[PDB]
């Protein structure tokens, strides 16, 4: 097959894999993606860090053929596994078959992941590592970093210092699919908007446990040598502290003025609602966001809620319960854990035909979810002017709020 | 507009509308419907029962015109509203333009919902009834019964005694949209298909107070005299005591011998569980179905459950919870209260990548939404052999217990 390497520091190349036509995975709406696997070689070992998805070994495959071309070497002596995650260790089969005497590099708790995931591998050669552990590779060394971070058990990074390259598996990703490699090379906004929406999606339940490894980093003095990230999915980062620097932002709840207004409707009548609540929101100066659970996608709602100081929920009710569609947002906001970077305020709202309990159904849930439920505006059926104003006051007391 | 009015019965014309595009609303989806309105003339006066969605005035007013001139009457003398809802009240404001001597016969719930609705008929002359209320068009006597059902609150049915021919609001509607106006003019199949899916997305949580109100009927003496059913959507039953003993049936929790299998999956894990526990349900003789929420609508799944004695409910764990499509379909399961027909058995099962939760979560979520959960199936990644053994002896023990 002809598939180019990118050479991305000496003896480093990229050797991953694009996924063009990739659009809806994990809960996540995206255009295309990257498995970013990476060729590290030295002296006298040659290391290859993760794979990629099932199906994709021959394409992988080229670029780590090319890539041994351009340096001069022939085979791979360590595979390093920073993750179990199937679309990261999905050639390993095919790897170990065509490189039988390479020992795969991975954390303890990777071993029964990916054991579990292929048992043909009972009869593989791994190597454990924890954290401080190293291999040497000839003029090269690579150090691990556990990082369990509670959900992702069999994680680490790997670190090649002599490069200042750290291999990040997800962290810093971004589901983005380019023919450029780096960061620099594409338009900022996009670079930013993807990375933003990965974290928002995969990141924030974690933002306390990753506060705790970027000082664990700092405590071992490896940050001062950071001069490049690369992550499993998109861009490399050539401006390392541009992402880390977003990053301790979005764990920490940095954010600018911004309402987040989401809903459902039936018949308009929550709709009309949403527009009065987000007219207000305007009247303050900040920034407003309207999404329509109808069409809108979780992953891109829960990207604006992270740059958000405050939402507004509305869905009329159907048999003492919010519409539907919101049950499934919820359930997703109670599995991010929003209140771990800041418990956003929020505004409960919606019409109903007689009894309700949407609305304070979205109270006990928008709660435990980690939110700071505000009010609520509730209308029998269509809202009239006054009700209406009525909306545009909740809309405009909630942007002042966030002020 | 050129549209014709259907001869139902003597004096009795079906003057509804055709919308043959509608595909997805009220949560619901559909291969369109029609909203019946119908002409009712006796010697003396003319009375039309219900209306239609906003915008459809013209289709409408043609089918009346066509009804008036068979007939040979000049105008509609009373505008009766069974129920409130913009499908049947959309042209209530043009109607009264076009007929502006014409009374408005509903329930007195009904008026506040109307005036909510369209304020200008602030002005229109109401007449309120109630249960057991009469109106004489000279030969032909409409006899109304208020049926609120706790959630119908403007409701009623509209009896015509001499004709037998009870205008049933929403209860025995389908949402089908054909040329054909009656029952035996199409397929048996589509016609309980569509009455099945009505009733368990629209009926099953007020079950019990449907056989109150059948319990009513019977006591009124109307039963007996009932030799046509005309519901606000779909087809009019020429055999009434067809959907009265399938209603009968739905309302107490009648079933074959089925399981439903219900499944969300990121890597297919959860999908492999879900295949093994239809082979279990399967090898012990049983119907079963299986349904993927990436894929199916809530609406045709919940129209399984209600045929079904047992379901079983399984997804991924995402950061403690279910993957979030399983939060809508329980929030809507929540709202129908199948408990009050069955309470069905529950298998609930998903794979997992580290501490789990989702089976935890759907089991509590389920037996809120009153299903019995006896069984638990959770499996580290990839299940084995004798864990998909044990997924199929779970599918089998599920069928074997409703046997
Ligand atoms: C399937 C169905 C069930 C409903 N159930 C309830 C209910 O249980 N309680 C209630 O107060 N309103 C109920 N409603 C009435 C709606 O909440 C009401 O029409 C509301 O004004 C819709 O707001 P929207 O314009 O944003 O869709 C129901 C409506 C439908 C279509
Ligand atoms: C975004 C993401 C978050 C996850 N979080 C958890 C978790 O919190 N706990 C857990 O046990 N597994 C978690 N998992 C791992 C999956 O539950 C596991 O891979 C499972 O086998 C998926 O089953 P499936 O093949 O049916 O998709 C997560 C996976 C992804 C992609
Ligand atoms: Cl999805
Ligand atoms: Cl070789
Ligand atoms: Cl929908
Ligand atoms: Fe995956
Ligand atoms: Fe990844
Ligand atoms: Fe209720
Ligand atoms: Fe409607
Ligand atoms: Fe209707
Ligand atoms: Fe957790």
């Amino acid at each position: 097959m002809k598939a180019a390497a990118k050479r991305i520091s000496d003896g480093v190349y990229w050797t991953g894999v694009l996924d063009w036509d990739l659009r809806n995975y994990h809960g996540y709406t995206l255009q295309g993606t990257t498995y970013n696997a990476y060729l590290v070689c030295g002296d006298e070992g040659v290391a290859l860090i993760d794979n990629s998805y099932p199906g994709t070994f021959d394409e992988l495959m080229a670029r780590v053929e090319d890539a041994l071309q351009q340096v001069g070497m022939e085979r791979v002596d360590y595979i390093i596994q920073n993750h179990v995650e199937k679309d990261h260790s999905g050639v390993l089969v095919e790897l170990h078959r065509r490189f039988p005497e390479a020992p795969i590099y991975c954390t303890e708790v990777a071993v029964k992941g990916l054991l579990k995931h292929y048992p043909s591998l009972r009869e593989a050669e791994f190597m454990t590592v924890k954290t401080g552990d190293v291999l040497d590779l000839g003029g090269k060394t690579l150090t691990f970093l556990e990082t369990p971070l509670l959900h992702w058990p069999d994680s680490m990074f790997t670190l090649l210092d002599e490069d200042g390259i750290l291999f990040s598996n997800d962290a810093f990703g971004q589901h983005l699919c380019c023919p450029q490699r780096l960061d620099r090379e594409i338009p900022e906004y996009i670079l930013m908007d993807a990375a933003r929406k990965f974290y928002a999606n995969l990141i924030t339940p974690l933002s306390k446990l990753v506060l705790k490894k970027f000082d664990e980093v700092k405590e071992l003095g490896l940050l001062e040598r950071i001069q490049m990230i690369a992550p499993s999915h998109g861009q490399i980062w050539t401006d390392p502290m541009k992402i880390i620097e977003a990053y301790t932002g979005w764990a920490t709840g940095m954010v600018d003025e911004r309402v987040t207004v989401i809903y459902d409707t039936m018949h308009g009548s929550t709709r009309k609602m949403a527009h009065a609540i987000a007219e207000g929101a305007m009247s303050e100066g900040v920034d407003v966001r309207v999404y329509c659970l109808h069409e809108d996608d979780r992953s891109e709602i829960v990207k604006d809620i992270l740059e958000s100081g405050a939402i507004a929920l509305g869905a009329p009710t159907i048999y003492d319960e919010p519409y539907p569609s919101v049950g499934d947002l919820l359930m997703y906001l109670r599995g991010l854990k929003f209140n771990r970077t800041l418990t956003r305020k929020a505004l409960v709202f919606g019409s109903m035909g007689g009894n309700g309990g949407a609305t304070g159904t979205m109270k006990e849930l928008l709660a435990e979810a980690g939110f700071d439920v505000a009010c609520e505006e509730e209308v029998y059926y269509v809202p009239t002017g006054d009700e209406l104003d009525a909306c545009f006051e909740a809309g405009r007391k909630l942007a002042a709020e966030i002020r």
